[PDB]
């Protein structure tokens, strides 16, 4: 039981370079259109400390440097939408897929194309967590990195890399420039809140392993929605909705494991531990998998 | 530090679907040749003891429906490679990238590409066992989803997907259709063997835990690599290879510890175990990065 990424190629012919001064990173070229992060038009001086209307103000058209492989885009507008850079070009992307944006909620997952200099480097799984930062792998050059899901040829856009807090976590924008999370694109420290598990992801990971034959941590006990939501709550875990036991049905009906059976164990583990064993192969209780993630490579 | 893909892109635009009677997997469209396992010339009642030379006497290239997406690809020859079907085409396929074939050792990871009816689905990173499994995800019509590295643009094509064992895991053949492992092409009671610890990978974790400053297993011996071989086969741990010595080259240099001086770090680790602190954030030692994962990972690498 694997984490599994979209298939990248979709997004990889949209990916392209943006340069202004010394600054370069990747931008996502869609129709005549080059999205990018805004600080693009930062100096690395300006990024301590940027007023972002008054840089963009003095930058022309030809400021920026928009590279296709090895073929230039000319530059003939430019508009911020909140932290995100529009330039249009004098070029529509012949590869534009099926796209659109959205924004993600807390829990769900995507997939992420690492990108450097314009060119794709790495595809990986993200969940957005709670706290609305991700835990990413992502180096210097990487920003303009996108992530997305894939339904039917269909390319669901929903972040785009911004940056690095000092614990080793990302933070990112909608493709509409809006920050997931409490954050700020200025290079100074920042925290993000404090994080907690994404529950209906366990259980739907709990699901996983009784499919794949692991049942040591099952038990005969029984507990309430709200009994659960307690403990829930105790442990740092987000609350577990009606729906999210509605989301949870054809698992629980796969394996014949009701929603709050699986909640009692789940309440178990969380106060007994995991007593050194493992369950598909972690020694942690994972919550990046969905439930659609679940079912998707189990069915 | 997580598992990373290779872009998948160059791959999908040489994925087809090969169809024979009614058994549809994969196969993979490189100039005008379209590679998929024999076993899309079987019927259900045929894989449970297959004589392949003749049920392929008994196939011409109009058997044979090959599609790019709904689009039919003319078959215009026909060949077995070992366990490999090569159909010749009418159509050189201009997506085919630069690409070689390659046979990977246990220990090394690759991307795996899974599709179904020649539509790719997913992709992610694998590392093939020293007993010559994956551990995939594979559902039925998997086969003939392909394995791959990427080196500056030239696309090395290693594993071809053919069965599922009993415990999960999976096997296949290289490009040449030659099976890793002891496993045939055959529905037949078959079963994973006993599996080892990929050293060399767990080595390159504990490097890319000390890049990352987390280095309290670092002591204060060493070992020869025969005293360590035989010491880390009393703990399921593979022996260690000259080849696998030189791979560690890069990391020792950048860190400063010798490939020895880790070695005996490792043993101490067998021997007396973690004592309740973790390495990289975790109780368990690592094993299916390689020193090329770890330096890919920490470097902007295309
Ligand atoms: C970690 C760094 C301290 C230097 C800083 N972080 C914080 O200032 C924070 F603490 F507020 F997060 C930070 O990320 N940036 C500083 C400057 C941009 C951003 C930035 O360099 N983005 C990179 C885009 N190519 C991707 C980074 C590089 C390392 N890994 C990544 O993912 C901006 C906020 C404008
Ligand atoms: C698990 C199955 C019992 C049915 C059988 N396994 C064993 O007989 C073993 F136990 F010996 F391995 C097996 O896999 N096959 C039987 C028959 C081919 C192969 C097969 O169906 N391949 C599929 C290709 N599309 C991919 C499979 C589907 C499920 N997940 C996968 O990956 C061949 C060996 C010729």
């Amino acid at each position: 039981f694997r984490k599994m990424a979209f298939p990248s190629g979709k997004v990889e012919g949209c990916m392209v370079q943006v340069t202004c001064g010394t600054t370069t990173l990747n931008g996502l070229w869609l129709d005549d259109v080059v999205y990018c992060p805004r600080h693009v038009i930062c100096t690395s001086e300006d990024m301590l400390n940027p007023n972002y209307e008054d840089l963009l103000i003095r930058k022309s058209n030809h400021n920026f440097l928009v590279q296709a492989g090895n073929v230039q885009l000319r530059v003939i507008g430019h508009s911020m939408q909140n932290c995100v850079l529009k330039l249009r070009v004098d070029t529509a992307n012949p590869k534009t897929p099926k796209y659109k944006f959205v924004r993600i909620q807390p829990g769900q997952t995507f997939s992420v194309l690492a990108c450097y200099n314009g060119s794709p480097s790495g595809v990986y799984q993200c969940a957005m967590r709670p706290n609305f930062t991700i835990k990413g792998s992502f180096l210097n050059g990487s920003c303009g990195s996108v992530g997305f899901n894939i339904d039917y040829d269909c390319v669901s856009f929903c972040y785009m890399h911004h940056m690095e807090l000092p614990t080793g976590v990302h933070a990112g924008t909608d493709l509409e420039g809006n920050f997931y999370g409490p954050f700020v694109d200025r290079q100074t420290a920042q925290a993000a809140g404090t994080d907690t598990t994404i529950t209906v992801n366990v259980l739907a990971w709990l699901y996983a392993a009784v499919i794949n034959g692991d049942r040591w941590f099952l038990n005969r006990f029984t507990t309430t929605l709200n009994d659960f939501n307690l403990v829930a709550m105790k442990y740092n875990y987000e609350p577990l909705t009606q729906d999210h036991v509605d989301i949870l049905g054809p698992l629980s009906a796969q394996t014949g494991i009701a929603v709050l059976d699986m909640c009692a164990s789940l309440k178990e583990l969380l106060q007994n531990g995991m007593n050194g064993r493992t369950i598909l192969g972690s020694a942690l209780l994972e919550d990046e998998f969905t439930p659609f993630d679940v079912v998707r490579q189990c069915s």
